[PDB]
């Protein structure tokens, strides 16, 4: 092979006492090592399995640890070799955390790329537009299941987006804006997509046998106690509400400043809405500053398990997304357009608004940022050791933003899904090229779900049936506030019924890899079972005596 | 023993050909039989285990069938003997359905009472007022777990009812009717009781090892195909909406007739509201006629499994309970009192209403029906074979009615919980005396939950936060309809948040029999695990060569 059978490579930063304990702990478990020179201040330890008699023991111990928790190619061997380095010494072997405690001089451990499979996949998918189900299994036998779930989800979202893009173009030549047919169909689409993906997840976790790995909770190495009381965390978790209430006011001031400068320009053609465009093209910069504060606040709260840090980070990213993406449109649909006679004499300092202003705001906030934003072995190992590290959490955030724009403010302008579909099609195979050229290879982490991002998509539908049903009343064709509060009531309690009726009609249809596992488990059980198989009573002793 | 080691007794109604196949199928599996004369047209077949070598085989086969589905005293032996008679011939033995197909001449099979334990329990509990946790385990080692769950639930409900009874008496000497403090506290009590019982169920199913028996689905013998298409059932399931819409109109006509006769009596002291009292004391009679129609409609829909017939019957009983119990008070709180100037000149035929009429309606509907409604072996076997059969589904229906009155209409009159607590205390040990004197003994059926009745109690809280927050606005101190529809919105969406905050604070507190099973499973796993445990690479062959 082009790699020299190297399973992993460990980078050790620099004295010669922390190196011998590393080599001893790697040689205690069965691993063969080889030491070479790093870049300029480090050493490289290449690690593979020592013999064929120890790889079988490692595979058997990992299967025992899987079977004891209810869970029971290249990406299986790399997984059972990675569990021989980092799993603690009582359970598995050598317990090497990367750099937190007693291992501060280890920088990172990482596997090596295989350029032949990456070249023979990026060529055969350069013009295909839709990956087959035998193509998703090659983004699983390399990179594991945590990457395959993400790629399958993005392809299913692109396949479902073609219906609002083709229905909102026909609801723009024939019906216009603020329609009831488009609002009802768009609200049903958001229910059907989520309830369809929730069973595609069970299908895909029955196909790739990772059915119950969500309950095996890992433990963070950056936890600092060991026990930490659950009330000292519930007081550090209250620094989120002044952060949210301060960010909301700091954005409302900027949006009111744009509303004042547009009035001052309009008093003294298309250059009137320049202070809105220059704010709408600058939100991905001012939303990447609040995420660093959210990350510092999430690291301050001192979580113990790894599957709680991710839920806290997702919940903190959702609030920043809401504040910086949907508050500039909520503040001009419910506060500024229906109250434009008690606000405009206040915002017109140095004294000198139809519902089309809302349509122009939706156009400028879902288009502008997209238009603006468009020997030989030891050398390549040193090149691969200097690349960045990949994550899927920066590409599902943009998907959640797009889904919120579809669920909330789509009746205002029905060419929002066409504008999202064109942008999704231009950069289709761009995150694959990112993951096998300009990043380093991730260890084959297993997964069961795309994560807690599926719980933020169900919130944004419930809000949408309120918001998109208070616009169709307010701006189609005197507001008459009781009819608005009756429309909101009946729309929300009809959403809650249609979601129940859709959720229980998709539970009867079984996908083809759940039926195969059900038949196999039934056959195993019914094959195991058939291999297994005082003077009152002395009156009728025998069978034929009782019948006589 | 006083019983002659009789495990079961089978009643066979009458020619002599259907008897020999019964005795042969009972003797194929290992069971000793003895035949005696029945009452006047039947025979009695007494059945016990044949030897000590076959009871062990039956216990082992029942444990194998439990372990293959994830589940793994007197009430264990009776359970494994009952599974040797009715379980189909491919899995267990002899497949005797009581009377549906090929066994039409078998009337019933039933075990015998033990009068010594029933006498020594009904005496030691005749003055105790609260059963200990070593007393619920004697209503489990006899009668099984399906009866013990019911008795534990009723005792927990009686223990929680003492707080609204003591708080609504203090909100009647000091604050009166239609209060905000009483409405908020009463709405929080209904959340805390349900979320507390939902973890007491997990505690009790970890104590009595029946943790996962809800997934083992049984099969109805009255199913008539074998397959039945799932769309011929979904058209028979649409005969429920004309039944409901006809029962509602047939009750609204009667309530309007009472409203007319009260006006006609009042025109021409306490005898004015006689046509309401005589309707409020007659609802348990006219609600036992609609349940027979609901039972016929539920048997017409042809369900296959036993755990779907029960959910359909509970859902059909809930609608009849709603229509006949809360519609006479909804029709006089939202239709008749605020519109008493456009209705009273219509209901006053032969021409000749404060908010205290609503208080009198709640008084007459939660009090009146309660005040108005207050040798030697072969002889006792023939006496026990003529008693009725017991069920727990006629005593949880009255509990669900009482909980709906507490959740919905309690701010109108705060002596509703005192009136329920007095009635619950007068007849405390009355369903135990019913189950061991005037019924026959049930076979020890296992259980995991009280059933789908816990899903009707969560609906009645969600409705209550609407209803009990539209009365406090409407009748305390011009209705001003936008303020009513704003009160309903904020009350419902505050209920949905407080229920989430209570549900996730009770998940951290673990009851003492869940921790013991967690520690035991952890110790078993950590006891099983510790018993288990090319010129590039030939440069540094060995451990100490790499460190040098
Ligand atoms: C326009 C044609 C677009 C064809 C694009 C294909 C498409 O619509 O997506 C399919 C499902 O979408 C969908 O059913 C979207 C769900 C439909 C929800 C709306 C139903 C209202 C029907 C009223 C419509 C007429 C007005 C996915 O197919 P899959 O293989 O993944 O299964
Ligand atoms: O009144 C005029 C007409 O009102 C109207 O058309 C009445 C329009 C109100 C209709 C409400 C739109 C229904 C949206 C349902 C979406 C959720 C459904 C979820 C189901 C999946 C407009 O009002 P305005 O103040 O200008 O005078
Ligand atoms: C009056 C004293 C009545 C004493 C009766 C005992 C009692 O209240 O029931 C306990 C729980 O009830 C309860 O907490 C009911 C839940 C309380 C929900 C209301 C909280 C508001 C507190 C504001 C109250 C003051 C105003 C059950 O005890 P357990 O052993 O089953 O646990
Ligand atoms: O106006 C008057 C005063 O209104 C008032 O007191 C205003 C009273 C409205 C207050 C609403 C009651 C709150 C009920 C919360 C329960 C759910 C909470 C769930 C939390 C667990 C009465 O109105 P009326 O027409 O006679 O003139």
């Amino acid at each position: 092979q082009e790699n020299h059978h190297v399973d992993y490579v460990i980078r050790f930063n620099y004295a010669i006492k922390k190196f011998e304990v590393l080599l001893l702990e790697l040689s205690e478990v069965g691993l063969q090592t080889e030491v070479r020179q790093g870049d300029e201040n480090s050493l490289f330890v290449f690690v593979r399995a020592a013999s064929k008699k120890k790889l079988k023991r490692a595979v058997y111990q990992s299967r025992v640890r899987d079977w004891l928790y209810g869970v029971r190619s290249e990406a299986e061997r790399l997984l059972v070799i990675y569990h021989l380095i980092t799993v603690p010494k009582a359970e598995g072997g050598a317990g090497i955390t990367p750099r937190h405690g007693e291992w501060k001089n280890v920088d990172a451990i990482f596997p090596l790329h295989d350029e032949e499979t990456n070249r023979q996949c990026m060529r055969e998918w350069s013009k295909k537009t839709f990956l087959s189900t035998e193509d998703l299994d090659r983004i699983r036998n390399t990179f594991g299941e945590h990457v395959g779930f993400y790629f399958a989800f993005l392809q299913s979202y692109f396949r479902f987006l073609m219906f609002p893009a083709a229905f909102g173009f026909s609801c723009w030549l024939l019906l216009g804006s603020f329609s009831i047919i488009y609002t009802v169909v768009n609200c049903l689409w958001c229910i059907v997509f989520i309830e369809y993906w929730k069973r595609q997840e069970e299908d895909l976790s029955c196909r790739w046998q990772t059915k119950g790995v969500s309950a095996v909770h890992e433990k963070r190495a950056e936890f600092k106690p060991g026990v930490f009381p659950a009330t000292k965390r519930m007081y550090r978790q209250l620094l989120q509400v002044p952060f949210a209430l301060l960010a909301a006011v700091a954005l409302g001031a900027i949006i009111a400043t744009c509303f004042a400068i547009e009035i001052f320009i309009s008093e003294v053609g298309y250059l009137v809405f320049i202070p809105t465009i220059l704010v709408s093209a600058l939100i991905p910069t001012m939303s990447a500053v609040l995420l660093t504060v959210a990350t510092k606040l999430n690291d301050y709260e001192n979580y113990e398990t790894q599957d709680a840090y991710k839920v806290a980070l997702t919940q903190k990213i959702f609030v920043v997304n809401f504040i910086t993406s949907y508050l500039p449109i909520i503040l001009t649909a419910f506060v500024y357009v229906p109250f434009a006679s008690r606000i405009v004499p206040y915002l017109d300092v140095f004294h000198l608004i139809n519902p089309d202003r809302l349509r122009k705001q939706v156009i400028y906030f879902t288009v502008t940022a997209q238009i603006v934003g468009f020997a030989r072995f030891l050398t390549r190992v040193r090149n691969e050791a200097e690349l960045e590290d990949y994550d899927v959490t920066d590409d599902l955030r943009e998907m959640c933003i797009q889904f919120g724009y579809l669920a909330l403010f789509s009746p205002v302008w029905p060419l929002v899904p066409v504008s999202f579909l064109i942008n999704n099609w231009v950069e289709l195979r761009s995150d694959f090229f990112k993951i096998c050229v300009e990043c380093k290879r991730p260890w084959p982490q297993r997964a069961d779900t795309i994560g807690p991002w599926l719980d933020s998509l169900g919130f944004l539908s419930w809000v949408g049936s309120i918001t998109s049903s208070a616009l169709v009343y307010m701006f189609s064709n005197t507001i008459r506030c009781w009819a608005l509060l009756l429309t909101i009531f009946f729309s929300e309690h009809l959403y809650l019924i249609v979601r129940y009726a859709v959720r229980s009609a998709l539970a009867k249809l079984e996908p083809p890899n759940t039926r195969r596992e059900r038949i196999e488990r039934f056959m195993m059980r019914k094959r195991y079972l058939d291999t297994v198989l005082e003077r009152f009573w002395m009156r009728q002793r025998g069978w034929k005596e009782s019948a006589e």
